[PDB]
């Protein structure tokens, strides 16, 4: 799960929790981002794009593995369960975005209610 957990470091990070808030999590990943810099790159994303990105790289990895040991239902159904985060990481950005856009038209309608 050590994509959940990554991911659950940055959203984390976005919202400022107090680090002994994310304790075991960087405990159970700190060995393996040796071998996976994606998870390390996902930790510490700051934006919403990178932290995307950083996930979709975790995914070919965990894609990877579910191929590589079919008999492990496990890997297949965190693909699943990763999948479905990123579901909801897509659906915070959009809303960002929606805000983002927002914010212009409205500056627009202040002016023409306001000459």
């Amino acid at each position: 799960c050590h994509e959940l957990s990554a991911l659950r470091i940055a959203i984390g990070e976005l919202l400022e929790k107090e680090a002994h808030d994310l304790l075991h999590e960087r405990e159970e990943l700190a060995p393996v981002l040796g071998q996976r810099p994606e998870l390390k790159r996902l930790a510490e994303a700051k934006t919403l794009p990178a932290l995307e990105e950083a996930l979709r790289e975790a995914l070919l990895h965990l894609e990877e593995r579910a191929a590589q040991e079919p008999e492990e239902p496990y890997w297949r159904g965190l693909l699943l369960a990763v999948e479905a985060m990123e579901g909801r990481l897509k659906a915070l950005r959009a809303e960002a975005e929606a805000l983002y856009q927002d914010l212009d038209a409205l500056h627009g309608r202040l002016h023409r209610l306001f000459p």
